[PDB]
């Protein structure tokens, strides 16, 4: 009977397009300019926040024209975890970050807890400066211990269930060419 | 003293453009079409070989039009390690891969030992099928131990020391918009 790949095609067919890939590229361009002005002379280590950060960072990187390094980090947060302690670390920041300017790049700012915990841990390693870049910002959705606002924001959105351009629908659909809203039948 | 940044800026100024960003886009386009025809129904897990595969994969992903999943892996190898016997794993393949069609994505196929070791460890996790994609193939440079041919290749190149589009020069220049060759004097 019915498969997961079958449901995924269906989810995609029922979805509503919120941003075309061209609009995302535009947002990525806007961010690049802002990142340039701030970080061009900082010799930053740009940290990809796995796995949501992958396609945004990939597309963003070649728009960045100043010396930089790349690294990555991976952390997961439980549903009911509001402190930031009790977040599972898959890939930790390194001591190499000590005395370095760091830019953290993720797909979405929601509650803000994952990214705050990640930033704290990067700081705990001795990073001179820490910035944050986010493709989408769910501006109406912070919680007290969350990273309140990000330094660089591609797009501002309402609380939709969204996917595409690195954002998953249950691990699928990171490859969808834009930002899509999940039909209420599929949320 | 001379900063690492200053040296990097200089290394980029003397560099020679092998391929433009536009050329790289077109390469990625070719790969996407071939990947579609091979894997459109396999429900693959596409696996990013860190950190070289990040920008190639990131750019590639939205070109792929079929159901898929994403994961990453990280293995490094000593140049003197002529077998895969002493590759040091940063991030290992998961058990979740058991019974799955897997695509491995990397920046460059050089000798092939690092790639073949990654494929083998993936196979050992019980993977059903493993395919390999690479942005650039140094076709002349293969060793007997390494992975001989890649299933998908973006571009074939001579043995230049190269960077850009995810490929580094001592961790730098992964952001260079295209593929570039270091000046002989570097
Ligand atoms: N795919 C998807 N993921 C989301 C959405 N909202 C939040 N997330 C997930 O939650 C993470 C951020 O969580 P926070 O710690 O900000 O509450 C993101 O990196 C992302 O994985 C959404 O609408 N779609
Ligand atoms: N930046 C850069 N990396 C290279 C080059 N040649 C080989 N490498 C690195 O070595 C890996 C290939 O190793 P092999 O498969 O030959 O053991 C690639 O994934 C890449 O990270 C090059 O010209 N430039």
């Amino acid at each position: 009977h019915m498969t997961i790949p079958d449901k995924i095609k269906a989810v995609y067919e029922k979805s509503t397009c919120l941003y075309t890939s061209n609009e995302v590229e535009a947002a990525l361009d806007r961010m690049a300019i802002k990142i340039h002005e701030t970080l061009q002379d900082k010799n930053p280590v740009i940290i990809c926040v796995m796995v949501g950060g992958l396609v945004p960072l990939g597309n963003l990187l070649h728009r960045l024209d100043f010396p930089l390094e790349v690294d990555y980090v991976h952390a997961t947060r439980y549903r009911g975890d509001l402190t930031g302690g009790d977040i599972l670390w898959k890939v930790r920041p390194s001591s190499n970050l000590a005395g370095r300017t760091v830019l953290v790049v993720d797909d979405i700012l929601d509650g803000g807890i994952t990214l705050a915990a990640i930033i704290n841990e990067i700081k705990a390693m001795g990073a001179a400066e820490v910035y944050s870049a986010v493709l989408v910002d769910k501006y109406r959705k912070r919680v007290p211990n969350g990273l309140q606002k990000a330094d660089f924001v591609g797009l501002q959105v309402e609380d939709h269930y969204i996917f595409g351009y690195g954002m998953d629908y249950h691990e699928y659909l990171r490859n969808a060419p834009g930002i899509f809203i999940v039909h209420p039948d599929h949320e």
